[PDB]
Formats: C-alpha cells, structure tokens, sequence
C-alpha cells in the first residue's frame, strides 16, 4: 500500500487475513468490507495480490475478471487515449487495464495516485472490485428477502436477524431496501407478534419494535 | 487511524481483534471499552471498518443505524450547511452523514480532524456508535438488577460479582447507580450476611463489606 | 501510551495480552507487574482501557473503584483547585478525576505529561491502581502465611515455594516480611530439616538453606 | 526486501508464511501470487532466502534450478560482459549467476537495485522464478482441461469450480484460455444444462449461465 | 528497553516470550540467553518487568533476591556514595539498588545509560541477575556430570547429548570443563566405544569421535 | 541486528522462529538457509544468542563449538594482533574470538561493521556458523546417496524426492554434485524408467526426464 505518502508491499498479515476470511466465510456479505479495510491505501499491485492468492472459488474469481472487464471497457470509451510523446514532466493516460494493475508497472501506478492531481488508480480498481463481489454475494445468496418469515415459536430477535442478514446480500437500492423494511417485516412476522407491532403504528424504531415483542 | 498527526489504514490485528470480541461475547458491557480502545484515534471509515465487518447480530446493526442516524439528524437541526462556495483556504461544513463517513472521502475526514479549529468527527461518530451500543448492551441484558438476590449457600463474593455485572448493563445515571449501590445490594443480600453488614452502618466501604460476609 | 515524547494508542497485542492475563490468573501477585509492564508510559485513558475491558470479576473492579476514589479525593484535599482564568500559555491543575482520566480529555492528559514542569498523571493514577491492585490480591489470597507448613514427606524446595508464594501476597511492609522470612519460614519446617537449618545458625542464605535440606 | 528505497531483512512472519504456503498447498495455482506477495521489493538473497528454506519437494527445486539456469544462460548471450576497471562512479554488469544471487554480494545487489538507471535484478530473477514455478505447477496437475465434465448431478457452479481450476493451471496463452473458454465450458457441460446454455447464445457472460443453470 | 539512543517500553511479545519460557523450561540453561536475548537493551524497569512477572518458582525468585543484593552490597561497598549537591550538568553516583531498579526512577535510569561516559547500569544489573540465575540453574540440576555413564546399547551421539547436557549446568570454569571433557567423557564411555576412541589418541575432536562411534 | 546502518535487538519472533526450527526439524538441510536470514545483518552477540537458545542437541553444539574456534586459530594466524596503543580514531585488530562475540563488545562490534573500510564480523561468523552447521548435517544423514535407488513400483517423481533430498546433505563440491546427478540417478533409475531415459540421451532437462517417466 501507501500510507499518508511513503510506499509499502502489502504486510504478510493483512494477506494472511485476507485469505482466512474468504477461506472460512466464503462470500459473506461482511467479507466486503473487511477486504476494503484490508485494502485500505492499497495499489492494484496490492489489490491484485488479494485477488489471485484465493483458490478455490475459481467460478467466482472468473465472474469477477468479467465484471472488472466491463467496467475496464466503459472507463476507455468514456476515457480515449490519445497519441502522442508523453512529455518529460508527465505521465500516460490510464486503461482500464492500467487501472486493474495488468498493463501498468508499480512505479506508473505510484505515479499516478501521488501526481498532481491525484488520479486514484487503487480507489477506482477497488471500486470495481468490490461492484463484481456484490455480484457473487448476491448470487450466492440461497434465500430471497420475500421468503424471510418468522417462524411460530420464533423470537422476535431471531427473526430479525435472519432479516437483516438476508437483506444485507439483496440486490436492491436503499430506497427499496427502506420500502422492504417498511413493508415485509411487519408484513412476515408470526400472527402474535404481527398484531403487536400492528398497534404501535407505522413509524415505530426498531428498538421499540424490539422490546415490543420481547415477551412474545 | 491518526497518530499524534500522520495517517494509518487500520492494521489487520486491530481488525481481527475487533471480529473475535463480538463474536465471543456478543454484547457483554466490557466490548464497549474495547471498541473504544480500539479505536483510539479512528477515522470514520475506520469507525465504519469495524461495524461493516461485523456478520450475525444483524437486528443490534440494524438498530445501531437507527441511533447513528437519530444523532445525525439532530446534529443538522442544530449544525445547518450554509449555502455558498467554499472558499479556497476553507473546508465545508460536515453534516451528519459526512460525520458517520457514509457522505466524506478519507481526505475530507482528514481535513476535518487536522484543521485548525479541530472538527473531531472521528471522536464525535464515535460517542454516536457507543451511545448505540449503549442501547443495545441494555437491551440485550436479559436480567434486571432488581432480580439480582443472593442465593442462601451463595458466597457474598459470587453475588457481588453478579451485582455489578448486572449493574453495569443497567440503563441509569450514575447518582441511580449510587443508589442502587447504596440501597439494594444490602438489601438483597442473604438473610445471614445481611444482618452483619446492617451491624456495620450504611456508610462501610466494598472491601469491609466483602470481607465483613468472607467467612459466612 | 507516549514513547520517550511521541503520541501512540494502546496496541492491539497489548490488550489482547492483558485481557488474557486476568483471565487465566485471576488476581496473582504477579499479575500487577503485568500490569505495570503492560502499562509503560501509559496515559489514564489507556489504563482506563485496561481496566474496563475486564469483564468478570466485577467485584474486584468496584472495590478498585472505591479505592481510586478514596485516592482521589486525598489528592484534591492536599491539591486544591483554584479560581481564575488558565492564562494562554498554562493548562488547569488537575483534579482526582481528571488524574482518573475520567474527567479530563486525551489532549489534557497530553498536556500534563508533556509540559514543563512534568505532571505525570499516568504515573500517579497508575500508582493509585496498583495500590487498589494490592487490596484485592490481598484480599483474594485463601491461606496466611502463618498457616504454611511444611509437609512431614515434602521436599523443602516445594515448601519454600509455597511460603514465598504466599508471602508475596500477604499485607504487609518489608521489615516485616524479613521478619516473618527470618523467622517462621524455620520455625514451620518439619522436624528432620527444621533441626539441619538450626544447625547453621540464623544468618544462613536461602542457597546454603535449600542446599542443606536437599538430600532430605 | 527495500521499501520505496531504505534496505531491511525479509520479516520473520513473511517467511514463516512463505513455509506454510508450500508444506499446505503443494504446488497450487494461488503459491504463485503468494510468492509474489511476500517478495514485494524483494533482493535476489531474499528470494533465494525463500527457495532455500523450502524442505522436501526437492524434484521440483531442482527442477526450478535447471529453469533459473536457462534464463540465466540467456541474460548472459544476450548481455555480455566486457573487460575492464570498473571506474570509480560505476558498478559491473549484472551476469545471469549475479541476478540469481549466487555470485554477488548485498551490496552490489543493493548497489543495481537503487542506481540510476535503475537495474531491477530482484525483479529480474523473480520473473525467471515465476517462469519456473509454472512450469512446476503446470506439471504437477493431474487433470487436463478436456477432462473436466460435468456429472449428471453436479450442480453448474461446482463444475464451474473445477474448471476454471483446472484451467488455471494450463499451459496455454490466453488466446489460447480464451478459446477454450468460449468453446469448452459449454461443450462439457451435462446435457440438460447444455441445452440452456446454448439458447443464450454465445456471447453471454458467465454471471449470466451460472445464474442460468441454478434451479437445474 | 533503548535502542542505539531513544527509549521503548518492553513489547508485549518480549514480555510474553519471557513468560512462556519459564513455564515451560523451568531452569534449564538455555532459558539464560533467551534471558539476555529477551533484555538486549533493557533498564532495569525492563529487567525487574521480566524477573517480576513470574509466577510459581517464588525460591527461585527468592534466591535470586539475595544474589542480587549480594551484588549490590559489593558494589556499594566498592563504590562509597559521597555527599554534596548534585551539581546542574551531572546526576547522582548509582547504588546498588539504583542499578536493580529499585530505588531510581526510569528518568535516572535513562540518565545513566545516555550520559557520556555511560554508566551502563542495565548491563550491569543484568549481569548480576545473569549472575544469580547460574546459581541457581547449577543448584536446580538433578545430576551431576560424574554421574552421566554411556549405556551399554546406548549410541554414542546420546551420550554426549547427555554429557554436554549436563556439563552445560555445572558449576566450573572452563579450565575445568576442558578438563572434564578431555579426561571423563572418554573415561565414561562403553567399554566397546571406549577403546575404539582411545586408538585414535587424545586430541581428536569430536566430529572425529562421534564419527568413530558411529556404526557402534 | 542492523538495518542499512541503526543498531537494533533480535526480535522476539526472529528469535521464537530459530528455536521451533530447531526443536521440530532438528538437522535439516533447509534449516541452514532459514538461519541466514533469521540472522540477516545479525551482529555476533545475535548470532550466539540463536546459538545458545538451542537447548538440546548438545553433541551438535559442541562440535559446532570446535568448528568455530578451528576458524578461529585459523584467522589469527592469518591475523596476528600487533601491539601498540589504539590511536584516537581507530579501533584495534578483531582476533577470532572478537569475531565468535565471546571476547568482544556490542559498541566493538556495532564500531568494526560500521567503520570505514567495514570489517564485517557479523558475516564473518555466520560463514564459520555455517560451516559447522554443514558439517552436522553431513554428519547426521542416515544415508549416502549411493544408496538412493528407485522403488520398482516407486513413481519416477518421489524417487526424486529423495535423491535430490539426500544430495542436499552430501559433503561433496558442485562439480562432484553434477557428476552424481549426471551419473547416478540415471543408474538407480528402476529398469522401466531406466530404459526410457536413456533412450533421451544423457543432455536431457529433469523436466523432460520427470515427463518423460510420468506415466510409468
């Protein structure tokens, strides 16, 4: 990485993190951050790293070149390189390609994130990145939001947290999600609860919808 | 983080550390401190690097963004933006969800932080977070410190320790607290050690009253 | 902590080691050098850290409490506050509370260190907390001293290590812990090698003592 | 290694987690980026470092020492070494046995590495090591990639998994992978989902077949 | 501890490292330059840290008081503190309870170390603590090496992993070592081996001797 | 050690690591490399602390002893120490034990490494550590490579693994190393796969030999 701005290869721990993770949770909607935490101030040397030292997965790891090709694709037609001698002071136009960390070297992508302006290859990489792993989690989600319901002798606690766990992997907006929330939840709670929280009304908090059904 | 002030991605072993707490204890009261202290100096994508990477306990998540964004809100109340260009010496004026780093880049955290007067969003996120683990520890308590009763072959040291353990998951003040303290413990003790603390007056410290009931 | 003067959080491992410690060893005599070793150069809000990220033993952690208190409030009668304006280039005296960290902010805790004259609140409190520490050991100790005896078909050796063990824990100053080692440690031998050490006079090293009962 | 340019020994852990890798995983596509990883910045005595301490699978060291070799040859007929005092301001040529580290010291290591213009040789080895661990891994497979066909109730993202695995591993240009991608995969697929595919097209990406075969 | 000159308090890990040794080891001679290793730098804080925080073996720990303060009194006898103002510029003559830490400050401490010329007080401490251990490592040896005799079907390279074992805890200088070696381990040989050796002379070296007894 | 040129202590975990080698692989051809570079840039007081914290294999370490001081006899006579008052700027001729650590200084050893020409006695050492390291090793292989022969039902691949294993432990220079490998393993070869390869003729790779007797 780069820490704020002195150059560092990515330390054998944050990798040796990295891997556990996907080892152990496999694609876990949480995983996601950890890997933009582990990547915090990273190069797409860095990031290119991560990617290529999971195995196993390897359906994923290929939908996710898809994925980054894409958004490789879109950045060069929104962005044209031009022709000519990359003057003294300057540095080249980035690809796609460059931005993945395939076609460029350590040095032009150190020259890029530090020059004036920054042009923050390791940002915009993981950006797309983490776009394809929102693909997979959300594919290799088993269950959709509409068939979370909560079971008869369920607590309310639980409930919830197989809600929210489902709806954290949903392909949706927030708008949506804020609808599902306003909606379904109430919607797919057991008969006893459903009445009760019914009768607090329809802007209540989730601690108040909470502690509403904690007896029940 | 920031180290007084040069700026650190959070290292993977405060990272790992955080993940194994909430896994093992779930929201026991000592977690607090320990997100505290693992956050000294925390940005607020660092802040959001420890929450995001937390999976279960979806419900208490769902419920700390409630609470973040009730603190949020009542920040833009009292802190309303003005309208205008910031001027080139200048940064604007954080709202609530540049504070909680949904709406902030790093650099805009780190302006906010180093400036001169200090805009602390990092510190002030992070009193908003603990305010939220506060409702949620509180919350998840399943018992009340009324029910805390000593047990008739229950050695005074074991009931204290369930006394304050209890205690310190309690939604009160400190001066309730105080009184609690003051009032209950005494009062819910075992029949045999609570006539000899009675015999001592109501004003002996802890360590006379443990050692008071040490051989009863 | 601050190292010698630079400003640090407290890290991860560190902790994570003194969580351990408490866990493992409960309340041992040589747990309070831990602490203190843990603690090098420690500011309130790190040892407040520590502290509280100790769950379980709840009762020792109040009856430490009383005892900061108790510290506090003899250091704000012999340090009284006084009225005025902390002129631009000063900071405030420091309370009890401030010195517990409990009512002073990191920057303050900062100043006092820092500033010339040091007030080296880190140390104090830290000595406040030790001082507390010992109560407890104290206190959490089953045996006395008087009680250790030396079993009739015990090698001295273990003997030895059973008294020192248990006078590291006992209330008591120096001279009378020589008292008690020149004393009773040869008084409670058992017969067989209480007669060999009289035998030596009673100047003798522990060396030339545990060498004199070692074929016995 | 040297972090960008101060010079430090390979760390502890980096090699510890550089053990680990090859007695767990053998020769496994995923070794290979590892390696990379952990000799970010790396000298050629660092990357021997790592070789050397590798035990048992001495047939593919050997093997991997015949490789380096024929890069070195290479170097050399294509660079030559010329006769004369190596002025005072100057450094020697580099030969093959030079970049492999063997017959050169730290410094003149260190001496190539930082001089301007910069002479890579920690990166120029590395490439002739990676060049022979393909060859490694690329033996060291079992399965070929006309092999991998699914079975009558393998689900699609299984035999995704196993093919993309085994491709990995291939000798084969990318022209070359992406032929039999685009051929392949779909040929050998179980004829039910074989179908499916087919009535796409194509040109459809992977997202699409394997969220096009899930129910089947 | 103060690395060559800015001071550091003593890692976690150090600390740990120093711990985990003497559970597992108890005495044995190794333990002592781990000792050394564990403290390269150390004040006395950071030595009384190590020696303080174990726990269990408290005769040990006990004897060792009594070495150091055998030292201490020496060094004080030879060392007279003379009275007057310590001037400006200077600081005080050390004691010998100033050299173990006891009855100086870490400010003193550091004092001593930096101050040209260098009052090496860590070293010196250490050496005294070094001085004790001996005793005791040499006291705690179950045999003496008289006693270690090679069994009749034992190979020689056993015995002389015995044989060194054992010297390595005597109590002797190394003129007597030399002699030790030269004249017992050949005495105490097998008759088989025994003779074998005595064919070769007296001053052939071990390599030579343990290769001589090899097929035997 | 020291980083290029600021003196530090061995690391904890450099040091945890050589003793786990040492304990789980005990003599190990790969061990010898793995003490390099936990001893990069080591001084000798590092170089010996690995050494003494080997506890067991005694017989080894003594005959390692010998080694070095054969080294030793053997650079003061090549250096003899002249006699005269080390000038000012100066600083005095190493002997061998100067140079093993025994009858040296730290600051000697950080002044002969640091000076002008450098004097390295840290790698001056290791090389004599090395030696002896090999001549154990060599010592304690069960087996000579004369012996290595192919299994008739042994896979081409594992017969390697051993040849290759057990040449790693022979005392033997390079040119002699090729004859072995260009002779030997050819000739052990079971009659099957020694056939098929001699009808490659006798310049082929190991990589077409292992190819070549890879179904067989």
């Amino acid at each position: 990485p780069i820490v704020q701005m002195v150059h560092q290869a990515i330390s054998p721990r944050t990798l040796n993190a990295w891997v556990k993770v996907v080892e152990e949770k496999a694609f876990s909607p949480e995983v996601i951050p950890m890997f933009s935490a582990l990547s915090e101030g990273a190069t797409p040397q860095d990031l290119n790293t991560m990617l290529n030292t999971v195995g196993g997965h390897q359906a994923a790891m290929q939908m996710l070149k898809e994925t980054i090709d894409e958004e490789a694709a879109e950045w060069d037609r929104l962005h044209p390189v031009h022709a000519g001698p990359i003057a003294p002071g300057q540095m080249r136009e980035p690809r796609g390609s460059d931005i993945a960390g395939t076609t460029s070297t350590l040095q032009e992508q150190i020259g890029w994130m530090t020059h004036n302006p920054p042009i923050p290859v390791g940002e915009i990489y993981k950006r797309w990145i983490i776009l394809g792993l929102n693909k997979i989690v959300r594919m290799y989600s088993p269950t959709s939001i509409l068939d979370i319901r909560q079971g008869p002798k369920e607590p309310f606690r639980d409930y919830v947290d197989r809600f929210y766990k489902t709806l954290r992997a949903e392909q949706a907006s927030q708008e949506v999600k804020n609808w599902m929330t306003e909606t379904l939840l109430v919607q797919n709670a057991n008969p006893d609860c459903k009445t009760i929280l019914k009768a607090l009304g329809p802007g209540a908090t989730l601690e108040e919808m909470m502690t509403a059904c904690q007896g029940v």
